[PDB]
């Protein structure tokens, strides 16, 4: 439907403001082969809320893709704060880079290439958390497993975010034979009956497909 | 549409139990006669969430109805917290009064009978800030004011939250001849034109009418 792409619109000329960076960022992606799957300009600026709210200092992202949701939540960082974000493929990594420096944030953004699931135990043996928010925006077969090792670089308070766990109301359809929403179905049954955090799930609409993001709160 | 309704129900049978009290609170609504306007049980669970982010000690809420709101957002306070709310109808307010009673929450939550725009510059008098979160949900018209005393009544890091303030897309049309509309454009016109807060306006569905919620975060 037109209106919820004409609303979100209407909502960032007053509140989704994008400067040359986060621009440079989304065009960046058809020149190098890249899915145009970047969160929205208003979560964008949803995701910075919630880091303020936080009052985050250290946040760790799984999935880069262009840097777009990374320059809107590390622009909450202080100076001293970091991002760690965590992107598979090397050519999103290096376009990502050139993003992050674009934007000014080469000192606050450390990008780490490989497979999320190898570098979350490194992390972990680094002691690189507590995260005061993680931002979890990978493949999504694994969703359930990349929250397990969110909770062990977490603080109580933490809030980590998941995307994409609605796609489009398919996750009603038991028999979806579409890994994404199996792993979406998954993800959300986990978090149905994970004790260790308070959670909800937000519809949301706009310019991208009917989707959604959890909400999670480590008690 | 049915679709938004279906995936609201999926996530409040994972993430959105309401216990006797909530229900109570729901089921009072057709008994006094009142407009069943109460936020959903997931935008309960996430005003909750977003009160414990907050780490809320004292909430103010513009709008009781009966109570059912409130009963999400003061189940985040601790045990010496606070939450004001302000009802305009009398009837309204005995029956929140009631619902809050029967949720043990007598002791944390004062239900203030009459105008907000009369009883703000109260609280102004009595020193009743800082909020920590503020939810403005009451008459529409007066949001862009509500929001004025809102400001007066914070801290740096205060949340504030506005309810409907999307309409069902009916704040694209400049001629709505409807007060609720007018009242959403102008306080969303005010705040995409302030400087002391950084907002969005979140997009909602589910079991309610596409409508939204602003979010804004004191500078
Ligand atoms: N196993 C894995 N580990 C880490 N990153 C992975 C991965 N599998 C896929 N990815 C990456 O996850 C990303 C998903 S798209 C990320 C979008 C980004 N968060 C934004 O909103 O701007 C892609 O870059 C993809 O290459
Ligand atoms: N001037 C005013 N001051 C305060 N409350 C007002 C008002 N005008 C209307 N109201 C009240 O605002 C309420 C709007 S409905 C509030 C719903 C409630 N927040 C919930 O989600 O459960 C009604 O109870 C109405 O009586
Ligand atoms: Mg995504
Ligand atoms: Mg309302």
């Amino acid at each position: 439907n037109q209106i919820f792409e004409s609303v979100d619109h209407y909502i960032s000329d007053l509140l989704g403001y994008e400067d040359d960076a986060l621009l440079a960022a989304t065009n960046s992606l058809a020149e190098a082969g890249m899915p145009a799957i970047s969160v929205s300009p208003n979560q964008g600026k949803f995701l910075q809320l919630l880091a303020q709210l936080c009052q985050a200092k250290n946040i760790l992202e799984l999935g880069t893709l262009a840097g777009y949701s990374t320059i809107w939540m590390a622009r909450a960082l202080p100076k001293n704060g970091r991002l760690i974000t965590l992107e598979y493929d090397p050519k999103h990594a290096a376009v990502a880079q050139k993003n992050i420096d674009r934007a000014g944030l080469t000192s606050q953004v450390q990008i780490r290439t490989g497979k999320a699931i190898d570098i979350l135990p490194q992390l972990v043996e680094e002691g690189a958390g507590p995260f005061d928010m993680i931002f979890i925006d990978a493949d999504k077969p694994p969703y359930t497993e990349y929250f397990q090792w969110a909770l062990r670089l977490s603080r109580p308070g933490t809030l980590i975010v998941a995307d994409n766990v609605i796609r489009d109301g398919k996750v009603l359809d038991e028999n979806s034979t579409e890994p994404a929403v199996q792993g979406a179905r998954r993800f959300n049954a986990m978090l149905g009956a994970n004790t260790a955090v308070d959670a909800t799930i937000l519809q949301m609409v706009g310019v991208k497909e009917y989707d959604g993001m959890a909400l999670a709160i480590v008690k």
